[PDB]
């Protein structure tokens, strides 16, 4: 049994991950600098 | 042998790469603004 979804569902996964942690960060700047 | 997964794969890389230099310029104006 052999799969390459995995690899790049990982990869979405990272990479929206990312893209959360990114939104976090600039939720941060938006409290903070209000 | 013909694949484009390796097509497709750089582009999640190139993409997620400029994620990764965004990430950094929004650190860098996170650390220089406080």
């Amino acid at each position: 049994a052999n799969d390459n979804s995995e690899e790049m569902r990982h990869r979405f996964r990272q990479l929206d991950s990312k893209l959360n942690d990114l939104k976090s960060l600039l939720k941060e700047i938006a409290n903070n600098i209000k």
